[PDB]
């Protein structure tokens, strides 16, 4: 089930130019994000191919694009140069991996793989040989601002930026003037390529067309569709809802043999039926939970305030399921609802029981004005799993 | 291990817990205990480190930062400095490092980057810059190891944040908040290594560090709504337990913590206090089981009134302290001008003349409106106000 | 008259920090003052005790620590972090609580030159403040190989008296201090806590010698300490507007208290002409206050009430004249702003009109049938048979 | 002058300390706060003895008492220095012009004398002499700390801070450290001498004795009004009511002949003459006018809305009259009634009139669903009298 989010994901890179994976949480939306770059660009460790960034609210502009930084010079001549940030460096190594390939680029082609060097160098730049990065970049854009927009429709190494959280930073700030290029239409071989100055060094950049943003969205904070006016119309978003089918036994002996397919899986296989002999005798009770709690989620407060997949995905015994219960997810249904027991108690459908193995046993106080409030209970065993059934 | 039986359990299934409950429960103790008793260390330093939140606490002072640096007469050199949070995942990364050896080469090298974390004098630059390029040989060395010796590292470290829902959590969190998980742990089945923003450095959550948050749930519009946060956190709801308000109970707590000879005088003195209340024994524990079902009930589950108010009382006035000048004006403070609530927590709904603590006021508003007074009791007449809440 | 003092005295060793609440008008920030004054024998502030008071900028980078350029030379101004108004009070109370310790703190060259750098009032040199930044760093390393036993009983008790505390952002100003102002999480408690700050990244814990005796205002209800997790550190004392002092016999106690026999007969006979004139009883204004904050309790809240610090300093029915028409009515007049009906009971001369009512009306009407009064300055002997119709 | 707002600043003052001059727009509020200190200070301008500043919403507690201000310096351009304000630049200026007198200073009297001299000076302070200022700011709080309560009692100098539209500040943020200052007996010489820590420059401040603060405060708005109870007791509030008796025959001869002492007693007096001998010979034509409105205005807006008395006040001719009254005043009442014309129509006393002789003539033509609206008309000559004769 993982090649048809593959397939459209795919589908709607090649057509807009970037993605949103925007979902609930507990979806592997960033490991989509993850996996889908590994597979495509052959590259597990996150550099030289692709790169990973998370956003927030004290990223800025100085160091995404490019700011001013101090370095090791001579002692008394601290220098202020323009360090470049993470996506004018993946875009430059997008493009120089794209000319490098090119047959009609070839007057310094001996020169475009020293850029590459310069670009996939891991660590800070040397004082000593930085004007040779300056020098070559000013090569580089003299050299595409006289190709002509035939032989940069397509460049064949595409690169990918994984941007992990775009909702939590602040779009506008970070894309200062530069959010425009983000489309395909606007890319570094489109019919408007649109080679736009750098507010400072005096730098031209354009994004190349191979350069992809796949970005990684909470919806449940507050977002829902209308938060996110400068990237709403830039970016395709894929709504990547919680599967239950991937709480299965044959799909989580699957999944966790995926990685550790050693000799210890043997291990997992008489632990997860140790699990599925206690939940009864069906394979389909943890896919059955998800999907009866899910469903009465999305009849109350949204779609996208729906529980995911992920919590329950590291279980193999009965005390992990009480683990995953009793702490991650019922202590995150009761902050859906803060003090509303009529619902959060039909959340879990035990609206006519007041106690006898229910989740959240009735006070036997009465209130002033008719108000009435129920309380946590811990159960343990077999209790829990009766409790647990009572919901499908 | 009747409550680090969760605790330790959820941390090496999660990575980290947020001890979230009402306020005068045990959430900053049972977390401190805990990190005591593991790492064998009475103050912090070496093995753990205490800190908390608030809202002028910020990304740079926490992770990375900038900070300018002029030392004796040199030109203010705009230096980046390490937050806390760095100089406790590296410092747990070298510490983890330098036990084993398969393919960390440079003992003494590693070493030398462990001596430059736990310096208490700011590092020179001499220091810093040789301090800038072993850090860079780290994550070269971490990048070719394999994740089967990185995914165990025995000096368990641990970052204690108390009061981890007062600071700005998504801002605090920058580039932490996809890597906290334990899935994305420098080990874990994804390990993800993130670049940080102003040093330009990688770097990645080793699988040592167990943040230990204790979030106050008392008041709303600054708890963790955000659900991207309530999922890395595996929470743990600590309860006040009114059993530690018994007499067995309060008396096997003050004494564990107390001397041979003075443990007689304060047996005495609990003897002399239940003398006091009438001969019963589960006064304290049914005083605060029946004060946080009216609590519950009208207001809310997480404004209950915790066990740490009436734990530290020894006669019969250092409860009249405590019911005075402790959670009487606590109670006045939820139900701000709400007497016909405030009588009911108190079950005093029909009581307005007598042993109460709140006596009417003879005369009523021009418009039907009726307010009362805080009275102040003392004695025995006190405890006949006080078993009848009971 | 020592039982307010004592109740300050007993919570300021139970819970460590004691906070005197009240509506405002009440000796709160007085019994704040004598207190300090009295048990601190410093009558003015310095190293025994500092008074501050919070406003909402008072941010936490000038309270405990933040950085602050300061360089003594007139050049090479040093972008360092300065310690705030807290942290250079406990740091002082930790290092004169290790004065009196026989060897556990082995420290008394290096702890007595810390000293003499956190009293001195001329600012730090930096060929001294490094010294003083390098024994901060023995301080912690000292603290820490101390036992608790010789940690928890520190002689010379120290006050950080501040005022309004809930007037500034409070959980903003108290940083790493909101989770020290326990008892026992204290140095020398059961629980004690080195913990860390942002800033400087050096280790802080608080002494057991700092108490905080901080004094509000909760008629402002916009601004009161609502946050439940700061009323579990702090002792609230119940400071209610207390007319008992506004007697003939009360009031003579106190205000001739500090006049050494040369004003005292002026004042005598002043207070003699005063009840004289009010209908030769003893007990006016007593239930005059009485009478207004029971009826303001009945209708605003229990907070909004009329202190006793206004009909204090009165001499003469004179100086009560001008306490009423223009520190008290005009506050009776903006709790209740064109709320007529209901500031006319206050004085309850609900069915009274026109006469001697300080709300006379107004001879128009309104065209749907409306009305207002208008106030109606008073003077003589009317006066007092419009204010005794109170009672 | 002297009879009531005079007697009653000068007694009040001297026995709270601090004054509120509380009143309707139009009223003699910033005048008789400019008048009483003019007449007692003999100085007709701001500086030495008392310094007139004026509040609003982007005034900083920075700039009032203590604040982080960067300066200028020469070689370097960002110093940030900590300055203080205006009101620690004449509470220090009213403590060393007052010790100046005393007879405990004898060892520094000199010191005393240059601490005056840094605090008159208008020119910016140098860094070179600021540590000059700074050592004799916390000589100066070691001195009042070594000074009896007896000796601080009686500053013979009388300083005055006059703020004007105190109440449109944030007054519990500019009173940051005077929240707990500004009173009688909680300033230097009082029975509880309080002297407070401030945080900035981290030296100890107390308000001296010398000091009185007449603020006079606007209650026509609301959203701007003093409700901070602990602050008002601070302060004493005097109420100045738009008197209406300042605008008889007598009275104007009286208000505008005391001012304007040159040769013009005749013109004024044959202009007034001829002014109410064209208002029908009547003497209390204007008292009758503003009494009628401001009762009128009462009843059905607030009683602190009123028509005040600086309106009327400067009128000479009917055609001056006219100016005040259909350029100032009947855009006012607009605003105090933003069509509501039942009311503004009834205020005026025309309720049951809507043609002739009248300010807002009805129109003729009604609306849908039964909705009407009035009219403005500009009137002129004996007419216009004969508009103002129905309102009296
Ligand atoms: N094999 C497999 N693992 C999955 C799948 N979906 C989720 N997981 C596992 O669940 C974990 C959670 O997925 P993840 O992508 O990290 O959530 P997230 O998008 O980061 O959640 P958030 O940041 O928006 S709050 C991952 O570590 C991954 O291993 C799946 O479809 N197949
Ligand atoms: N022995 C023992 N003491 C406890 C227990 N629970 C609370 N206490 C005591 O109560 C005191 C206060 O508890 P604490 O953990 O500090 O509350 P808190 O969570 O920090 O409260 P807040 O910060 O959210 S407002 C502690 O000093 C501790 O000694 C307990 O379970 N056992
Ligand atoms: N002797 C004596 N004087 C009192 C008493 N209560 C109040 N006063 C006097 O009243 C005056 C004002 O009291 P004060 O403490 O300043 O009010 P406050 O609570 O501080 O006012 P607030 O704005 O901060 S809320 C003080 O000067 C004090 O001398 C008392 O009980 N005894
Ligand atoms: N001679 C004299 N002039 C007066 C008197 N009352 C008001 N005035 C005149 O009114 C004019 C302005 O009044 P003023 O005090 O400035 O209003 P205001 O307090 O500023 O009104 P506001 O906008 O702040 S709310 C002055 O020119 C003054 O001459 C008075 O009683 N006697
Ligand atoms: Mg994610
Ligand atoms: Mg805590
Ligand atoms: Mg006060
Ligand atoms: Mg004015």
């Amino acid at each position: 089930n993982i090649k048809e989010d593959y397939f459209r994901v795919d589908m709607l890179l090649n057509k807009k130019g970037q993605v949103i994976l925007y979902g609930p949480p507990g979806t592997g939306k960033t490991w989509i994000a993850r996996k889908y770059v590994v597979e495509e660009t052959n590259e597990k460790t996150p550099g030289n191919k692709w790169e990973f960034i998370t956003f927030h609210q004290s990223y800025s502009y100085e160091e995404f694009i490019e700011g001013f930084r101090p370095r090791t010079d001579n002692e008394e001549k601290i220098r202020y140069v323009v360090e470049d940030g993470i996506f004018k460096k993946i875009a430059l190594r997008a493009l120089v991996k794209g000319l490098f390939e090119l047959e009609d680029a070839t007057i310094g082609k001996d020169k475009i793989h020293r850029l590459y060097i310069l670009l996939t160098k891991k660590e800070p730049l040397s004082p000593t040989e930085y004007e040779e990065y300056l020098r070559l970049k000013r090569y580089l854009w003299e050299l595409v601002g006289g190709l002509p927009k035939d032989k940069l429709k397509n460049l064949t190494p595409k690169f990918y930026l994984i941007i992990d959280e775009i909702n939590r930073g602040n779009i506008s700030k970070i894309f200062g003037e530069l959010i425009t290029l983000l489309e395909k239409d606007k890319r570094l071989g489109g019919e408007n390529q649109l080679i736009v100055r750098l507010p400072y060094s005096g730098e031209p950049f354009a994004v190349p067309p191979n350069l992809y943003i796949i970005g990684t969205m909470n919806t449940a904070d507050r977002s829902i569709a209308l938060l996110d006016v400068a990237l709403r119309r830039r970016f395709a978003f894929i709504e990547v809802e919680p599967r239950p089918e991937f709480l299965e036994k044959e799909n989580l002996k699957k999944i966790r043999e995926k990685k550790l397919k050693t000799e210890d899986r043997k291990r997992l296989n008489e632990k997860l039926n140790e699990l599925f002999s206690k939940l009864g005798n069906d394979n389909y009770f943890l896919k059955t939970l998800l999907e009866k709690i899910n469903v009465r989620i999305t009849v109350v407060k949204d779609r996208d305030h729906r529980i995911g997949h992920s919590y329950f995905l590291n279980v193999e015994t009965v005390e992990d399921l009480h683990h995953v219960w009793y702490y991650e997810v019922l202590p995150l249904l009761m902050e859906y609802f803060y003090n509303d027991w009529e619902t959060i108690k039909w959340v879990l459908n035990e609206k006519g029981k007041e106690h006898g193995n229910v989740f959240f046993e009735k006070l036997r106080l009465t209130g002033p004005n008719g108000e009435e409030a129920y309380q946590l209970k811990v159960l343990e065993g077999d209790a829990f799993i009766g409790a647990l059934k009572r919901i499908i």
